[PDB]
């Protein structure tokens, strides 16, 4: 074999040529990406097993199908999965199931997408043991289909402004659920419109006329035998969407709908019969990597334009302009995967610092993932506009809460941390925010000090994130000191405050990437990721250059160094670029892209894909027989 | 009644309140946008007339329809259009037909989209008068449906690398068209797959074994009676796309397909029976898509209330948030700037009778900034992801309209930088003359009493010049150290593109300032002057790195610019809804539930959902056939 384990005899020699330059073993890089040699190998075994089970394959290319056909197909495969699941995976292993669903069900949704993501997690977290024995077991056995119903037509963000009520009826020991207005409809819960017969529903709890705030309730929605809506239930699909259309997102209204007292999920809150109240990230990286596999493979097989005018047309991968719009996002995909690994690691270490950072992570990773997937679509040229590239759907699913409240939630925490610093309490800062109390050197030491690592870049990101954090907080503080109301001072500062939250979040991502590289023992893997890391810190630093230049922390000369390093590591990454994406080991059945075919035979299969698409069932479209040709004949 | 002419009784009072603060007349602003009182009024008259002709309305919401249903519906409206067109518009007026097509056919395409855009102009440019009498009249009368087929599966840009051949058979006085390999297939011409029966085809012409380069041919594709592909023609649809799916983009291959000698379009080149060879806008379109999306998002922000600022007051319109204004109002400014930039380009178009390089940069820059601005979708929150916003379709269509255009400007700017370095600065064309000027030591923004927008222009000129000369000197320096020319260029190409983008953005700023200086109507001039001030501060902050790098701008001056940006956001707010209303898009054109003119979003979003196709029955076939059985069995 070769270091690149994806090469096969007969592949497109232009794509194979890009694979032969690998300096590392892609099986070993796969183990790095997925957290161990066994986790990576199990993916390959699962994929190989599915190749023997054609009943689990797409019956035709998904872009050919109407929405109605996609949902039927998704339900078809889902029932086969529940039946054969054990022959392929350990069904207790999240990760094996995540991979299995990606191969079989894809990214556009399925009727039980929310059942596992939110319904069962809510039952674990909020239902009592006695309640779990009754509902969680049925959910795990797939006897019922559930979702989580929180957001409302008129309110997405703040649980405190929801309108759905659950009023405790002491006489009958029941909760009466009610949707008082149109804007109070539950609206957007996935798989709520048509598929689910149960939901965990969030509603404001009233007892004796006092509002106890949002609580969660197990709610039957449809009859278990006929699947029709139960009396007092208004339920349905909210209509087609920009992507993710196999999920039947729904609306839900209650007309004084009664459920037992014990349908209140009571692990942590109790309401007695008398009414007494007692209160004692990886997905984004995979999507980005889907898109970059497609665009970078296609860039290896697509020849267009000349560099040297006496030499043949070059692969578009040859152009600095193409490398610049692809390779920095390969870096981000690895960077996101490694940051996700650390947040899980940090969450375990917990027995606020982390709920704040996570809010920023979701916002920044989703935005930066969307930016990169779009660059990948554009890197594909005219062909990228086809559903044969599949990137437009990859983009739409990846981009689909609201990001401004996630960033301003981190902003509140950074402002509280800036207040500690100003008042002499820097020693009280948490570890993820301690850099806010540290002292800066006069300038950045990039290209001024021998290092051979990254720490001068990390210290430079720490400086600009601290500077923007303190500047924005002092803007907020200053306006209040001049008499502005608190909340207006916050609003008048909010754009500057979000900039700080993003720089802090980006700083974390760089540090987790650097941390991972240092821990790696395999020298060929560590050098490959170190090249990626050096591209990342130079691209990201050039991206936020204004903050570095504003106070003279960086000079024009140092910024010119950063640009030269950027262009240098583009060239350094190139021989490894296809192999870095092959290491994620996505089969064609998972990737679902003609342009990103594993073997690089794009044109021949693009022609088949076109010839077999629905408008070519007949040579004369009905639009031509009914209209158009009558129109021409008449003239 | 009111300065804002879009207000009607019964509208959502939350939206009406935003229109009542208008400081200018939206009809007069409309005239500014579309180039005159008559042109704007005709738009409204065409709209009112179309309101009385239901045969020209969408039979149901377009997002409800499968692809096949969209094409049928568009074909229906198309036949009705050919009949009644003259009672609505002047068919000779490009503008009136453009507005008419947007109202009736929309943005997702139609079966004859390229018939007028490419087919007829190609005949105008290339077919002889004898040929025009036989083909151009038939096309104008719509007896045939045509397109223009140039790009190939393996080649989009360079005409010189096409593979399709047209071989002159002297014995038969015929050209033989041939597609030698899969990559030579014509691929992407709109309406080529199913609708057209003719196309003007680009091919390399071979006579007695010499290649004379690319030429154009009239080519029958389908029998005019049966419509079936003629012998030797492989033709069909290339498949579904991310958007624009009413257009049937096609592939086309030739298997030794013979066409007469006189099917070669011979206005300027002739090939005799002997074989003897005898040799001699989209900017407005992007601004409209950008305005579509901004109309929807800013309307939605006036009716969407969410969260509190002052905690003793009700939930505020999200339009209240600095964050929401910041992601909307700079893109209102860009839409006007793009429209004024297009208007100037045509003025320069019609002044030669330079330009071709600048146009290449504009197409690239405007298209990218428009996609950025449309992705308005995020400002709509969760609801913006539904097709009831319609913004995802506005995005996908706009974005299908870049590196090859920018490097074409790059070549022009490096050539201009070479003039500066070699002592020929006085020979620079006027659009590039600033490259040979001298800079003041620093920016004079906030440093001169008044000064105003010209101090911003002088700053944009400095950063565009600095980056142009720097990127050219990187290119020149690499050659002076021995690099081959084409490798030195590639190693410089990202820096060169940065230069082309700054130059193009400088042009847009200047055409905007030009328009504002020219306006006499004081309320219209002051409104657009506020937008222009928003524009230049937002755009300057966006490229601040270049301004700070040589110390041309100071940190203190950059804090001045930030204060101006936040000041003009708040200053623009009372006019924001009216500035977008001034584009005067009807609901029938706009096609957005969230951006309804009346602002009654929630009631109409609920109806829109309840009437969508998955709600025809309470229990989906996926639940009867599968879902149920799987659950019962468990």
């Amino acid at each position: 074999v070769h270091l690149n384990k994806t090469i096969q005899e007969g592949d497109n020699p232009d794509l194979t040529a890009e694979r032969l330059t690998a300096t590392f073993d892609t099986h070993a890089m796969a183990a790095q990406i997925y957290g161990g040699e066994m986790r990576a190998r199990r993916r390959r075994e699962i994929t190989a097993k599915l190749a023997e089970i054609p009943e689990l394959h797409d019956s035709m290319p998904l872009p050919y199908m109407t929405r109605e056909e996609k949902i039927m197909e998704s339900a078809r495969k889902l029932t086969v999965l529940t039946q054969r699941m054990s022959e392929i995976i350990d069904p207790t292993d999240a990760g094996e199931l995540y991979h299995l669903n990606n191969e079989v069900l894809g990214i556009e949704g399925n009727p039980m997408a929310l059942h596992g993501v939110m319904f069962i997690p809510a039952l674990n977290a909020q239902a009592s043991d006695e309640q779990q024995a009754k509902w969680l077991i049925r959910a795990l056995r797939r006897e019922i289909i559930g979702t989580y119903a929180q957001t409302e037509m008129g309110h997405g963000t703040n649980l405190q402004n929801l309108e759905t009520t659950a009023t405790y009826d002491i006489g009958t020991q029941e909760f009466v659920l009610h949707t008082p207005k149109i804007t109070a409809l539950k609206w957007w819960p996935g798989n709520l419109g048509k598929s689910s017969n149960y939901a965990v529903v969030v509603a404001h709890m009233y007892i004796k006329g006092k509002n106890f705030g949002p609580h969660t309730f197990m709610v039957p929605l449809r009859d278990e035998k006929t699947h029709k809506p139960l009396p007092g239930i208004t339920i349905g699909d909210i209509g087609p969407k920009m992507a993710y259309n196999i999920v039947d997102n729904g609306f839900l209204g209650f007309n004084n709908y009664r459920i037992p007292r014990t349908n209140l999920l009571m692990r942590h809150t109790k309401v007695e019969a008398d009414g007494t109240y007692i209160k004692p990230l990886t997905g984004q990286a995979i999507m980005l990597s889907y898109a970059l596999n497609i665009a970078t493979r296609y860039s290896a097989v697509r020849r267009q334009g000349q560099i040297d005018k006496n030499e043949p047309e070059v692969k578009v991968l040859e152009y600095q302009t193409q490398q610049h719009r692809l390779f920095p996002f390969i870096a981000r995909a690895y960077a996101f995967q490694f940051a996700g690994a650390e947040t899980v690691k940090l969450y375990e270490r917990v027995l606020a610092d982390l709920h704040a950072l996570t809010s920023g992570l979701k916002s920044v990773v989703t935005h930066q993932t969307g930016e990169g997937i779009e660059q990948a679509r554009m890197a594909c040229g005219g062909h990228g506009y086809s559903m044969a590239s599949y990137i437009s759907e990859i983009y739409g699913v990846a981009i689909g809460g609201e990001n401004m409240v996630m960033l301003l939630q981190l902003a509140r925490y950074l402002v509280k941390s800036a207040a500690l610093v100003k008042s002499g309490k820097a020693s009280q800062l948490g570890p993820l925010v301690a850099y806010l109390g540290a002292r800066s050197e006069p300038t950045s030491l990039i290209d001024r000090v021998p290092n051979g690592g990254i720490t001068e870049y990390i210290k430079t990101f720490q400086h600009i994130a601290k500077r923007q954090t303190l500047k924005a907080a002092n803007k907020f503080f200053g306006l209040m000191e001049n008499g502005e109301k608190r909340e207006i001072a916050w609003n008048k500062s909010s754009v500057e405050l979000n900039r700080a939250s993003r720089l802090h979040t980006r700083l974390f991502i760089v540090e987790a990437f650097a941390r991972r590289v240092n821990e790696i023992g395999d020298i060929t893997i560590k050098e490959a990721l170190s090249d990626l890391l050096h591209l990342h810190v130079n691209y990201e630093l050039l991206d936020v250059a204004t903050y570095a230049l504003e106070d003279g922390f960086m000079s024009s000369t140092q910024l010119d160094y950063v640009r030269d390093q950027l262009y240098f590591y583009l060239q350094k990454i190139r021989p490894n670029a296809v192999s870095l994406l092959d290491s994620w080991e996505f089969s064609d059945r998972e990737l679902r892209s003609v342009l990103g075919r594993r073997d690089g035979h794009v044109y021949e299969n693009l022609f088949k894909w076109a010839k077999e698409s629905p408008l070519n069932k007949t040579d004369v479209l009905p639009s031509v027989d009914t209209y158009l040709k009558p129109m021409m004949e008449k003239a």
